[PDB]
């Protein structure tokens, strides 16, 4: 039998939509005051982003001069492509006196290439694949080895940012590939850990650890040989991090894998070497039906283990493969929720529900949505230390966001700590990773994706989750209704 913490994470894995949207809204809510001061937040980070380069008051006079006139596009374009050419005659006298979308932004690094694609074509496609993934992965990758990662730190570590490494690859196959990303984490650790050079697992850089990385075929492995073999060698990685004092953090992969990371977990809360450490750090999904108990559990772990847990909180990264695997399963429901609205609001329910308890979680707050971020920093409330709380970003997508929010008060941020995840490794790690971040960019649902969007109002933006719901609500008829487009897996 489980325990009680454990049962209810249990019994909450597919939550009907309805019900577990409906139990999250009141604790998502932010009190009117609240409300306003994130939105005000929100509005400015959001505007500042946007307006990078005055991006939308440019966008203003073009309209402008595009009407007083009557043009069109092209019309417009046409008439500055001449202004252009009038403005480079020297002597004021002498003038006046006279899926092939990104297909344009592709062709800056060189209908009719839909004849060309039908024309040139396998072992082509196959190494046009390979070359689009590096080219496109390039933004999201720190270096090709650790060594090469650190030494680029101190930019951004002598501005207030923090980082955590990840040695990219994951999904082992084989007891070879596991071995050698054992031994890439291990070595990586000696490196930040060094680096780190007693900085401690606060200010100083950490690692991120996939299970699946460190045994074959982690996606149908039974409890019997994860404990015998997984966990050894994430018992051992754990303690060199903690002879280091850097922080270890356990990435949170598919579903179907919770349940077996909170056993590894729970068994290494408990190692007599690790008493009194705090380094050991979890990640937890917020899309997941399954994110508040297994908050829940969380909570009791650290009091049982006796240990403050540093909790990555964030949304999720692999929801189009998580909707697609219920559906070939055919379940009840899903284990994930099926709006992105409904995330948003199950992402600020778990955490006030961490907030709540600094004793015992550090909180980390992954996110590059800027209501998000602005929500995060009014819930937790006055009265700021730098161990209540910090922000995380993925290299490559947050950095803008948080050059707002990481640095002095006196230079215009809010000093608020932000720690960035920093890819490591070369093109044959890269995939999965690049991936999903093409799938996060990509999203219409994704904020990256909406605040690049000039059409879309601010105040739409970054409009709040909760209130979202209850607009949902009203015209639809109940509460957390699945996404239309999404119907159960038996329908
Ligand atoms: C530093 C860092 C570390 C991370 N580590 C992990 C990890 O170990 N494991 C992991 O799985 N994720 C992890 N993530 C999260 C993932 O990689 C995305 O970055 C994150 O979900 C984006 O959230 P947001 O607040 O930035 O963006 P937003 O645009 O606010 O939110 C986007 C998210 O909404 C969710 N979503 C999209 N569509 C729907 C829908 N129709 N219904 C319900 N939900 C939807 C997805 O989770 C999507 O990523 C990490 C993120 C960061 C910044
Ligand atoms: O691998 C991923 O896509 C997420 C983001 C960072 C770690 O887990």
């Amino acid at each position: 039998p489980q325990s009680v913490s454990r049962a209810a994470i249990t019994a909450a894995y597919r939550r009907p939509e309805t019900e577990a949207v409906s139990m999250l809204l009141e604790q998502a809510r932010l009190p009117q005051p609240v409300a306003e001061q994130a939105h005000k937040l929100a509005y400015q980070l959001a505007d500042k982003l946007r307006n990078q380069k005055n991006a939308s008051g440019r966008a203003g006079m073009v309209q402008g001069l595009l009407q007083e006139f009557s043009l069109s596009s092209q019309e417009g374009v046409a008439l500055m492509c001449l202004a252009e050419a009038l403005l480079r005659i020297p002597d004021k006298a002498t003038r006046d006196a006279l899926l092939f979308v990104n297909a344009a932004t592709w062709g800056l690094l060189f209908a009719s290439l839909s004849r060309s694609l039908n024309r040139i074509i396998e072992p082509l496609i196959r190494k046009g694949v390979d070359m689009a993934m590096r080219l496109m992965g390039e933004q999201f990758v720190t270096g090709e080895t650790i060594a090469e990662a650190l030494a680029n730190a101190r930019k951004l570590e002598e501005k207030g940012f923090r980082y955590s490494y990840d040695m990219l690859g994951e999904a082992a196959l084989t007891a070879a590939d596991a071995q050698a990303y054992m031994v890439s984490y291990q070595q990586a650790i000696h490196a930040i850990g060094k680096a780190s050079n007693g900085r401690g697992i606060y200010e100083g850089p950490g690692i991120s650890i996939k299970l699946s990385a460190l045994h074959p075929r982690y996606s149908r492995a039974q409890y019997d040989r994860v404990m015998e073999e997984l966990y050894p060698r994430l018992k051992s990685l754990t303690l060199l991090a903690r002879q280091y004092d850097i922080g270890i953090n356990i990435a949170a992969e598919e579903s179907d894998r919770l349940e077996i990371s909170l056993d590894l977990l729970e068994k290494l809360c408990f190692e007599p070497e690790l008493a009194g450490w705090n380094g050991i750090g979890f990640v937890i999904q917020a899309y997941q039906k399954r994110c508040p108990l297994v908050i829940d559990y969380l909570i009791d772990l650290a009091t049982r283990s006796r240990r403050r847990l540093m909790i990555r909180l964030v949304k999720g990264a692999y929801w189009d493969s998580e909707i697609k695997r219920a559906q070939m399963d055919g379940l009840e429901g899903y284990p994930v929720y099926t709006r992105k609205v409904y995330t948003d609001v199950s992402y600020l329910a778990c955490a006030k529900k961490l907030l709540a308890v600094p004793n015992l979680i550090y909180p980390q707050f992954a996110t590059h949505n800027a209501h998000t971020l602005a929500a995060i920093y009014q819930l937790a409330g006055q009265n700021y230390y730098p161990g209540q709380y910090e922000f995380q970003c993925l290299h490559g997508m947050g950095e803008p966001l948080y050059e707002q929010v990481t640095g002095k008060v006196a230079d215009g941020k809010l000093n608020r700590p932000c720690r960035i995840y920093a890819p490591v490794g070369t093109h044959e790690t890269l995939l999965a990773y690049l991936v999903r971040r093409l799938l996060e960019n990509g999203a219409n649902t994704s904020f990256v994706n909406r605040i690049a969007d000039t059409s879309l109002p601010l105040d739409e933006l970054v409009a709040d989750p909760v209130t979202a719901v209850e607009k949902l609500a009203q015209q639809e008829g109940q509460t957390g209704l699945p996404h239309p487009k999404i119907p159960l897996p038996r329908d």
